C-alpha cells in the first residue's frame, strides 16, 4: 500500500511506503483520532523477534544483509538470550540504534542533523557518582563554549525492571520552582515537584529566580543521589532586545544546553532508561513556551506593560506583540553571545527538505504536525501546510513514568 | 472505551463519552495517524433514518413515545414506497442546527443553537436560488451586525438532479494569471474564475473583484448571476497607527459564507446548503493575506515598515504580521462589521468545550483546524487535548462539480 501527503502552498505530492514497517499503535482507530492527546519486564518470548527485526534492520544499513557476518551474529544474539534471557549491543548497533531513535522521532523538528550524534556509551557505570561523571562530560562535550554539539549518554539497560539506572531530572539543566504560602511561585513553575524532591532529599536551595537545579541520580535501582553540576559548566544566556534598553532590566537569562533526561531508548527490544540526549534550542521553545505559557514564567503582562501597549482589550493583538518582541530577544541574546540557537523560520524550513529527502531515500517520514507546527506564526512557516502521516518506527525515544511514581525506596 | 482529555494549562479533566456514537471513520488505523490530512439505497436509508430520529425524539423528551413511533412508521412507509423521504421542518432545524454543533474544524459552535435556518426545500431553478442567496446575504449581512444563517436547497434524489452553489464562497475575489507570470487577485480562485469567464462573465479584470455565483439547479447545467452589488458589504483596511497602510489598497468582505459543502441529515444528502456566520481575524489577516499562494503580502509590508529583512531571525515576517492582524480587527470594528479576534474566539470555544462535555458528554474537535494559525500556543486551545470523531448530522466535503457535472 502507498499513501500520499500534500503541501497545500506548493502542491509537492509525497509518497510513503515506510508507514508498512511500523509495528507499535498510535492511540487512534477508525472511529477516533487521538492525534492531539500528548500520551495516548520483557520476556525471551517476545525478546527474539525485536532483536532479529533490528539486526536485519541494521545489516541492511551496511549492505550485509543476509551475509556470513549477519548470519552469525544473529546465532550469536539468539543464544546469549536463551542462556541469559537478555543480550548485550556491539558499539557499532548502539550507535546505529541511538541515531535511528532520533531519526524516528516524530515530534522532533530539528531532525536534518539526525546523522551527526555524538554517542558516549555509558554502558560500563555502576554507581550515581560514575553517572554524574559521564553527565558533566556530555554537558561539556555538548555545550563547546556555546557552540552546540548533538550528544546522547547512553546508561545500562533495564534487567529486571528492579535496577534501573534513571536520571530523575526532566531535562539535565533546568531551573527550580518554588511554591510560595501566598500562592505564587517564584521560578519555574513546571519544576516545583521535582524541586521538593530535591529539597526533601537534601539540596540546600538558594531560592531566587533561575537557580540551576542539582542532579538527582540512580544507578543500579539505588535510591537517587544529589550533586550539583559545576556552574563553570552551565553556559547560560542574559535576556536582552537588540531596540528596548529596558527588557534587560526584565532579569530575563536562559540556559543555552536542553538536554532532554527522562525518556526511554528502545534499541532491537532493550530498554535503556537512562539515555539524556541534547541538540540546541529552537527559540520559541524559550520565547514562546518557557516565558510566556501561563504556567510558565508568564512574562507576558510585565512586557506588555514596559512596551505601553494597549492592555485593554484582547483585541489589540498586545499578546500577540509582547510575544514577538520576546522572541526577538531570545535570538538577539544567543547570536550575540555565539550560542547556537535556530529560529523557527530556519528550522521549519530544513525539516521539510529533511523530509522531502527522506521519502525520496527511506520511502517515508513519521511526523506529529501538532508538534512539529511552532507555537508562535504558525501558517508562516512551511510546515502548516504540509501534511504528514504519524506512525511509529523502531528504535524510538519513549515516555516513561516518573521514576519518583514508580521508585522502591531502599532508606 | 470512556476517554480523557486533559487541559495542560489548567490540569481539568473531561471524560468522552459521545465518542462512542461516532459513525463514519476517521481516516486513522491503529497504525498511523492522519490528523493532519485535509481530506482523508432503500437498504442504506432506512437504519440512517431511524438513529436520525430517535435522536430528534430524545432530544426533545419524547424517546419512545407513539408520537415518535408513528413517525417512524411514516418514514419506513414513505422510503419503502418512494426510496427517499421528506424531513418536517423542525427536524431539517434540529438536523442543520445539529451539524454545526458536530462540526469538529469550527472554533465557533458556541453559537450553534442561534442559527437562522431559510428553508428552500421548493426551490427549482438558478432563478430561484439566485433569489434564496440574495436573501441569505441580505439577513446574514444585516448592515454589519451579523447573524449565522443557512439555505437549504433541494436533497440529492437520484444523483443526476443535483443542486449546487459552484462557488467555494457566496462572496469570494476573482484571481487571473497574467503574461506576467504573476497573479492578480485571489490566486486561490484562478480557475473558478477561469469557467465564469467561460461562461460568459466580463471580469472587470481587478485585484478584488466579486465573482458572480454560479448557480446549478435540478442538474441543469449553472447559470451566472451578480450579487447586487449593494448587499456586498466591504472593510477598507487601515491601521491605528500606521498611515501609509492605507496605501496598499486594501480590502476585505464581511460575510463568509461557505458554499461548496454537503449537509447530511438523516441520511438525506442537501448538495447546496449555503451557510454563514463571520469573521475571526485570523482567517482575513493571517491566512488570506499572508499565506504565500494567497494575496502574500507581508513582503510589501514589512518594507513599509522597513524592517531588517535580510535575516530570517530579525523576525520580521513575525512583526508585520501582527500588524496586519491589528489592521484588519482595527477596520472591521471601525466600520462596525462584527468580528471575533483568535483570543476571544478560542476562550469562547474552551468554556463552549466544557458545557458540551457536562450536557452532551463531549465535543468533537480537530486540533489542527481549530489552534489559530498565529500566535498558537498563546490561546488556550493549544494547551488542550481534543478527541476528533465524526457525528451525524454533518457537513462534508464533496467534489468540485465541474469535475462531477455532465453537459
Ligand atoms: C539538533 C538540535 C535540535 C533541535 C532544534 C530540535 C528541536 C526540537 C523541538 C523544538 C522539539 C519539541 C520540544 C518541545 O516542545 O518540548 C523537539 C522534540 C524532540 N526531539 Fe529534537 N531537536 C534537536 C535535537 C534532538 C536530538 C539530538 C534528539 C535525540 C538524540 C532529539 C529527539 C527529540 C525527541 C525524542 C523529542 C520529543 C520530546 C518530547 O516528546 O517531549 N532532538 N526537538
Ligand atoms: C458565528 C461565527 C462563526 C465563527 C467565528 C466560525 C469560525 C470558524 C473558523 C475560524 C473555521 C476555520 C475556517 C478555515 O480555516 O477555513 C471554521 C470552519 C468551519 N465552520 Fe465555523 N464559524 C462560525 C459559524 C459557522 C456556522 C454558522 C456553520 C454552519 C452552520 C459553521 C461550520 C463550519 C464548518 C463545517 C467548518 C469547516 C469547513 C472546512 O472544512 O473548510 N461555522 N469556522
Ligand atoms: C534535548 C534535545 C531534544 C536534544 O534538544 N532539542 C531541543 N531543542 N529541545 C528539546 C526540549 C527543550 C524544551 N522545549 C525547553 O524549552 O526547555
Ligand atoms: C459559517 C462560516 C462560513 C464557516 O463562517 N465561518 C468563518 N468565519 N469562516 C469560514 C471560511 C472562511 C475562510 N477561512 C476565509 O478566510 O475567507
Ligand atoms: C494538547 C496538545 O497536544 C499539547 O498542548 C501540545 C501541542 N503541541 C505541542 N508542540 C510542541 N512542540 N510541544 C508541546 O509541548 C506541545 N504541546
Ligand atoms: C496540512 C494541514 O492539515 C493544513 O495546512 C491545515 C492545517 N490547519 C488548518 N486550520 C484551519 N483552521 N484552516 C486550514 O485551512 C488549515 N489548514
Ligand atoms: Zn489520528
Amino acid at each position: 500500500r502507498f499513501l500520499k501527503v500534500k503541501n497545500w502552498e506548493t502542491d509537492v505530492v509525497l509518497t510513503d511506503t515506510l508507514h508498512l514497517k511500523s509495528t507499535l499503535e498510535t492511540g487512534c482507530t477508525e472511529h477516533i483520532c487521538m492525534g492531539s492527546i500528548m500520551l495516548p519486564v520483557r520476556t525471551k518470548d517476545q525478546l527474539f523477534p525485536l532483536a532479529k527485526e533490528f539486526l536485519d534492520q541494521y545489516y541492511s544499513s551496511i549492505k550485509r544483509f543476509g551475509s556470513k557476518a549477519h548470519m552469525d551474529r544473529l546465532e550469536e544474539v539468539n543464544k546469549e538470550i536463551e542462556s541469559t534471557s537478555t543480550y548485550q549491543l556491539k558499539d557499532t548497533e548502539l550507535i546505529y540504534g541511538a541515531k535511528h531513535a532520533w531519526r524516528n522521532a516524530s515530534r522532533c523538528v530539528g531532525r536534518i542533523q539526525w546523522s551527526k550524534l555524538q554517542v558516549f556509551d555509558a554502558r560500563d557505570c555502576t554507581t550515581a557518582h560514575g553517572m554524574f561523571n559521564y553527565i558533566c562530560n556530555h554537558v561539556k562535550y555538548a555545550t563547546n563554549k556555546g557552540n552546540l554539539r548533538s550528544a546522547i549518554t547512553i546508561f545500562p539497560q533495564r534487567t529486571d525492571g528492579k535496577h534501573d539506572f534513571r536520571v530523575w531530572n526532566s531535562q539535565l539543566i533546568r531551573y527550580a520552582g518554588y511554591k510560595q504560602p501566598d500562592g505564587s511561585t517564584l521560578g519555574d513553575p513546571a519544576n516545583v515537584q521535582f524541586t521538593e524532591i530535591c529539597i526533601q532529599q537534601g539540596w540546600k536551595a538558594p531560592r531566587g529566580r533561575f537557580d540551576v537545579l542539582p542532579l538527582l541520580l540512580q544507578a543500579n535501582g539505588n535510591d537517587p543521589e544529589l550533586f550539583q553540576i559545576p556552574p563553570e559548566l552551565v553556559l547560560e544566556v542574559p535576556i536582552r532586545h537588540p531596540k528596548f534598553d529596558w527588557f534587560k532590566d526584565l532579569g530575563l537569562k536562559w540556559y543555552g544546553l536542553p538536554a532532554v533526561s527522562n525518556m526511554l531508548l528502545e534499541i532491537g527490544g532493550l530498554e535503556f532508561s537512562a539515555c539524556p540526549f541534547s541538540g540546541w534550542y529552537m527559540g520559541t521553545e524559550i520565547g514562546v513556551r518557557d516565558y510566556c505559557d501561563n504556567s510558565r514564567y508568564n512574562i507576558l503582562e510585565e512586557v506588555a506593560k514596559k512596551m505601553d501597549l494597549d492592555m485593554r482589550k484582547t483585541s489589540s493583538l498586545w499578546k500577540d506583540q509582547a510575544l514577538v518582541e520576546i522572541n526577538i530577544a531570545v535570538l538577539y541574546s544567543f547570536q550575540s553571545d555565539k550560542v547556537t540557537i535556530v529560529d523557527h523560520h530556519s528550522a521549519t524550513e530544513s525539516f521539510i527538505k529533511h523530509m522531502e529527502n527522506e521519502y525520496r531515500c527511506r520511502g517515508g517520514c513519521p511526523a506529529d504536525w501538532v508538534w512539529i507546527v511552532p507555537p508562535m506564526s504558525g501558517s508562516i512557516t512551511p510546515v502548516f501546510h504540509q501534511e504528514m502521516l504519524n506512525y511509529r518506527l523502531t528504535p524510538s525515544f519513549e515516555y516513561q513514568p516518573d521514576p519518583w511514581n514508580t521508585h522502591v525506596w531502599k532508606g
